[PDB]
């Protein structure tokens, strides 16, 4: 798969990171995410 977002750190910090599930597994998949 690829690695993306269509929000990155912008609404992904460690804590909406590793707190919103979501956050990582769909809107950060590019990084905070899933790299």
């Amino acid at each position: 798969r690829s690695c993306i977002d269509t929000i990155p750190k912008s609404r992904c910090t460690a804590f909406q990171c590793k707190h919103s599930m979501k956050y990582r597994l769909s809107f950060c998949r590019k990084t905070c995410g899933t790299c």
